[PDB]
RNA sequence: UGUGCCUUA
């Protein structure tokens, strides 16, 4: 920083005021040293006269090499996020030609700013302070290419995606759901561990849920489109993403949340029926089975349990079935554990037998009777493992 | 006995 702001021992003077580094100059080389952008921080949080503002404006947000050197700085991106809110709140006549202003350097280095690890919170932060008009056309900047899957997928950058799905109507970010809903997209993204947090984000904003009443009825159609224009994607490629180390989350989103019912079933069905005994030995699809079990409409819940109990054939040498394979297997385990834990729920009360015109407690009281035969007959081997003392333990429970 | 991400002075 200028030598005539510093003292005689080499640091930066203690009565320097904020016009002094305004009419300096030398505002950059302060706003880049974390000694003098703490003193710009708290400076222009104060009162402020209406040439201070002027010169801010002019100086930190009105040159479009200096913006984006400050918005790509470490220390620098807190004094543009700054500068910008006391921009918005100052409605003079230069208002509008301010923001027009932002929104043509943002616009046009948008991909480049989304990936910088700075940069990243003014976007952030202009897409939700921003006159709504305006922060819409950040959104339409985004890019359309493989670039959209570099941002999706950034440490950084996805942050970005989630802030506008937050905060932007659908319409705007209609282009991204669709992006994501492509085939290979879909693959790329959902198997990242940044891109599957994006779209948990997504499906839960295209979601008809308590959140979303304030919509009008031409927003939830537009919505409801959308999400099942996804759904379609992911539901294609279900068992891809149930069994893959980071997409099983949003398998498991989906099949665990009420509001999304009717894609419950389909993924069920789609993916898991038929194939319970095998991915119940998946590491990462054994908490989708669960999940199924957890959450399924009892007529589905009925066919899974008859899968497990009735629906495959005993090995030919020593009788073992899909119940024995399962009780010990190192995955398994927890997905009988689960079936058991639904019946004792059920049989006790603590979980609703009625559904569908009718009560199936007898059901449940039927499948309970079977765990609970399988458990005593084969208590001496089960007593060997935690999971096992767990379901001897959960089954004397309910007894008591 | 079994999995992730939530990122700046």
């Amino acid at each position: 920083l200028p030598t005539w702001s510093l003292d005689s021992n080499g640091e930066m003077r203690s009565r320097l005021s904020l016009s002094e580094v305004l009419d300096s100059g030398d505002l950059m080389k302060f706003a880049v040293d974390k000694t003098g952008c703490q003193f710009l921080e708290k400076a222009v949080k104060g009162s402020l006269t209406s040439y201070q503002k002027f010169q801010l404006f002019e100086q930190v947000i009105g040159r479009k090499d200096d913006f984006l050197k400050l918005s790509t700085n470490i220390f620098g991106n807190y004094l543009v996020q700054s500068v910008i809110g006391i921009s918005l709140a100052t409605n003079d006549d230069g208002y509008t030609k301010r923001q027009e202003k932002l929104k043509n350097f943002i616009s046009s280095q948008m991909t480049d700013m989304c990936l910088d690890k700075f940069a990243c919170y003014v976007i952030q932060s202009s897409l939700q302070n921003m006159d709504l008009s305006l922060a819409c056309k950040l959104v339409q900047a985004l890019p359309r290419d493989a670039r959209l899957i570099a941002i999706c997928v950034d440490q950084n950058a996805n942050h970005v995606i989630q802030k506008v799905v937050a905060v932007i109507p659908l319409k705007n970010w209609e282009f991204i759901v669709d992006f994501v809903a492509t085939p290979e997209h879909l693959r790329q993204i959902c198997s990242d561990k940044y891109g599957c947090r994006v779209v948990q984000t997504i499906i839960e904003k295209l979601t008809a849920d308590s959140m979303n009443v304030d919509l009008t009825s031409a927003a939830q159609n537009l919505r409801e489109r959308a999400l099942q224009r996804l759904m379609t994607s992911v539901t294609n490629r279900c068992q891809e993403l149930a069994t893959n180390e980071y997409a099983n989350y949003i398998i498991q989103h989906i099949v665990s949340n009420d509001d999304l019912a009717v894609y419950r079933e389909c993924i069920i069905e789609k993916c898991l029926m038929r194939n319970l005994l095998s991915l119940s030995q998946e590491k990462f699809a054994s908490h989708v089975v669960e999940k199924a079990f957890l959450h399924a409409p009892l007529e589905l819940l009925a066919e899974m349990m008859d899968e497990i109990f009735d629906g495959y054939i005993p090995h030919p040498d020593t009788g073992k079935d899909a119940l024995d394979i399962m009780m010990f297997h190192q995955f398994g385990n927890y997905v009988v554990q689960c079936m058991l834990t639904i019946c004792c729920d059920a049989v006790s009360g603590r979980r609703q037998t009625k559904e569908g015109g009718y009560d199936h407690a007898i059901s449940f009281q039927d499948w309970l009777k079977k765990l609970h035969s399988r458990v005593t007959k084969e208590r001496h081997r089960l007593s060997r493992f935690s999971s096992g003392k767990k379901m001897i333990e959960t089954l004397a429970n309910l007894r008591s």
